[PDB]
């Protein structure tokens, strides 16, 4: 069982004050904090074995190469891919989904073809598809949501047709906390002749991923959300689909032969990795995976289930607070106070040391569906505790009273 | 005047042995090493103020944002751009040139249009243009080289015509060491109605860049070659051209309004930065710039001029060694030993602690022009010394004798 004191002692950034109060960081769905094992991995790389990779002519070059391809294997095992050929390092989930939209969608869509998404998607899993359908004359459709912000498989079956070529959907929503029924959606897509593209940015850090159980055709994730460095992500795709897609970017490292006018590509996965790679970041993301595997993804999901059930109960104790989304959920709560703008809520909470986010959370169509212009969101990870949730609910109570008193005075 | 002892004391990786001999790192044209100021900048970011950027709702978020946009200003000043709107953070020179090829070239080329490159280009400044001309039915042309591997402006004037829309050329070649006459080539391109795209990956680390003196329309560079983190680069473009180009990637952060089917973009530079950015890396590249500015780019270029004139003299002392390229050059020497394969040269030198590279150096058309299948390359930076060049030339002498003796025995 995970001990939260020992886990928090590994994260130097948690041990500081903001505005004279201990920091209470509740914004890991925007980005997560890093343990010493990850930061010291980057230090050891730049202090001891930095060099360019995939020459293997000299000793430090060999070490850097082994570190970078070593991390590719750690990612393969971490999401249970069959092969390192299916693991592409990218700059982040957004670039991974764009590569699918450019190299897969723009090459396989025709007038009459549909791409199906959902109203709860993050912009990273919306805009690339808007652009690919515009480029190809294909059509974009939205699976509707149920009233608690879940998706019914009957709506999926209704929306997806035999003209659908791509269904793209979030594993977990970073606003509603909904965990979507990806494995059954993948069956529905494949029954209709479509591939499924899964936006895993908010699932991967928080629960075990098995791409062979999900049967997703593509899956995208970001290191910065899962205790790893910024600037790095992964695109997984089934090897038979990657083999037939052309590269999204062109350059050194992803070529085999270059003539004056024509070139041939390397095999996977290097066909999709043009230029000097994100060497230190990918090695640090391998360290993040080792760190999270040592704790156990199931343990971290059990902890977050506890925190989310505690938070939802304690929010129901507050009068005049609306929480969006379903009762069964990932480790976050997006909410509004009646009559206080969420930006003011986040400002007041930061004065008490508490970091949360306010805004649209890069889900404008979802805010429109929720009929609000903005919300506040507290999000949790393996270093948070029930005490910090008490601080949050106590501060929202004081926020409520403070604005009430301001109103009364005015 | 720069003191090399004090500079080398700042780079922890130099102080180690390989194969029982002090390391002699002569492969900075593949990637450079980092000073403590840069590594400690990344540590301080992840230890103290990591958070997502461009919310400014909570205190650490504000600090991370200020750090990231602060580094954008350091880059603007470092290359003398007029505006931060012209400074886009990317993953590296290769991605920066691809963005030009996708968003500029593919949008502005028609049958009959030409893109002009040179035989000495790196693949990053070849393959994207091969693909953009293929996509548009335009034509690719090559400026020829003079016999010493320089470019004559008369050949430029011959090759560039009023059908040319893009001239793309390296500032400095990572194989020949040639510094190309970019400012005069930009005049020739603009006289013909073309833009010029400059591959600055090998110039920026080593000499001062002034984009307003060069008058280049686009300029690309990589952090990992200039003492900064891996995984980050810059695309500079003249603001009036960026304003008319569409984004190359789509997602959160680069939008203003998102509807179900249509979206509008943010202003520059954020229009070109989709998804959570490379926050720590860009802050570390700002630290690299501060480090190099404190030493002085002109001082670092004077040091490398010394090292290159010393190396070329000492290589001319070796019998049976061919050096490629011109006498006036950047800080590198690419060479072959007669009758020893360059891979064997690099292997033997690594056994004496000396790191150099062998291969095509991502310039296959140039190797074909040189009539060789591969070369060896020693490349220098602000932490190298004449003593290390003596070690290199002494080891190449011993390599020569060793293979001679092997031949004799056989
Ligand atoms: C002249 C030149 N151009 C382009 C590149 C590609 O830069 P990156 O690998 O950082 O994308 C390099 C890297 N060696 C280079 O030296
Ligand atoms: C569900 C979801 N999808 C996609 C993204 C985009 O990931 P990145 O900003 O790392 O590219 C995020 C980031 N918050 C997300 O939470």
């Amino acid at each position: 069982h995970m001990n939260i004191t020992d886990i928090r002692e590994q994260f130097p950034i948690l041990h500081q004050q903001v505005n004279g109060h201990d920091l209470v960081y509740l914004d890991s769905a925007a980005t997560s904090q890093k343990p010493r094992a990850v930061i010291e991995t980057l230090d050891k790389y730049y202090n001891q074995y930095n060099s360019n990779v995939h020459r293997g002519v000299h000793t430090l070059g060999t070490r850097a190469t082994d570190g970078y391809e070593g991390a590719r294997e750690k990612v393969r095992k971490f999401i249970n891919a069959k092969s390192m050929a299916e693991i592409i390092f990218t700059k982040g989930t957004t670039t991974s989904l764009n590569m699918v939209a450019l190299s897969y969608a723009r090459a396989n869509l025709k007038p009459g073809d549909e791409v199906v998404i959902t109203y709860m998607e993050h912009h990273a899993n919306i805009i690339p598809w808007q652009q690919a359908v515009k480029a190809t004359g294909a059509t974009l459709k939205y699976i509707p949501l149920q009233e608690d912000g879940t998706i019914s498989l009957e709506d999926v079956r209704e929306t997806v047709t035999s003209n659908t070529k791509i269904v793209a959907v979030s594993h977990v929503s970073n606003v509603l906390g909904t965990v979507n029924p990806i494995k059954e959606m993948a069956k529905i897509a494949h029954d209709n002749g479509a591939v499924i593209v899964v936006d895993g940015a908010q699932s991967t850090p928080h629960m075990k991923i098995d791409v062979q159980d999900l049967d997703c055709d593509f899956f995208a994730l970001s290191s910065h959300k899962m205790c790893g460095p910024t600037g790095v992500g992964v695109l997984y795709g089934k090897k038979a689909l990657l083999e037939n897609m052309e590269p999204a970017e062109f350059g050194g490292e992803m070529i085999d032969f270059v003539g004056l006018y024509e070139s041939t590509w390397k095999e996977l996965p290097w066909k999709f990795e043009a230029g000097t790679p994100i060497i230190a970041g990918a090695i640090g993301l391998g360290a993040a995976i080792d760190f999270l595997e040592e704790i156990g993804l199931d343990e971290i999901s059990r902890h977050e289930h506890k925190l989310a059930a505690y938070a939802l109960e304690r929010f129901r104790q507050l009068d005049g607070v609306t929480v969006y989304g379903p009762e069964e959920r990932a480790g976050l709560v997006t909410f509004n106070l009646d009559d206080v703008h969420p930006h003011d809520v986040a400002t007041v909470l930061d004065a008490e040391g508490i970091a949360v986010r306010a805004g649209h959370h890069a889900a404008q169509p979802l805010m429109k569906w929720l009929d609000v212009t903005a919300t506040a969101r507290a999000s949790f990870y393996l270093y948070n505790t029930e005490e910090e949730i008490d601080k949050l609910v106590e501060a929202l109570q004081k926020t409520k009273e403070y604005f009430t008193n301001v109103f009364v005075d005015l």
